[PDB]
């Protein structure tokens, strides 16, 4: 039930919106990273980001989302690179409930700070790909395919920045 508290964040200079997982999605997230060799982020920092808006001027009013349900498949673990060209390992959603959120953001005025919506969960900021790290992804994604996984998440919470 947590929710975009809109008019608390109205005057700011950007929004940021991210969801939570859910408790037992948190458990799930965990038992698919059983095996996994290198260090991840703690079951605390996993969250989805919303919207990304660095927008100063964010209009004065919106229609609020407040979705009922979000939910989202993890479609596969892939590698992805930061500024400074270091390896990140995420996982891809497959989620029309955050695509339509963000959608729903963006349309009314609230840009979002990537040139489309890629929901995902970072798993790892800091990350050296070896043979052990490439086949776990690789039979994560073998998993993930095999067992569909489906995560939840709570609410919708926003901050300034
Ligand atoms: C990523 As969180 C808001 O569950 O600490």
């Amino acid at each position: 039930t947590a929710r975009i508290l809109y008019d608390r964040l109205k005057d700011s200079k950007g929004l940021y919106v991210f969801t939570d997982p859910s408790d037992a999605s948190l458990i799930d997230i965990q038992e698919l990273i059983a095996e996994c060799p290198f260090e991840t982020e703690n079951s605390t920092e996993w969250a989805v980001t919303v919207l990304y808006c660095k927008e100063e001027k964010l209009p004065d009013s919106i229609d609020v989302p407040e979705p009922k349900s979000l939910t989202a498949r993890a479609k596969e673990l892939t590698i992805w690179q930061d500024h400074k060209g270091r390896d990140i390992c995420v996982m891809l959603l497959d989620s029309p409930d955050l695509e339509a959120v963000n959608r729903k953001l963006v349309s009314q005025g609230l840009p979002h700070g990537h040139p489309e919506y890629n929901a995902h969960l970072t798993l790892a900021y800091q990350f050296e790909n070896n043979a052990a790290a490439r086949l776990f992804i690789e039979e994560c994604n073998q998993h993930l395919q095999n067992y569909p996984l489906f995560l939840t998440f709570d609410g919708l919470k926003a901050t300034r920045m």
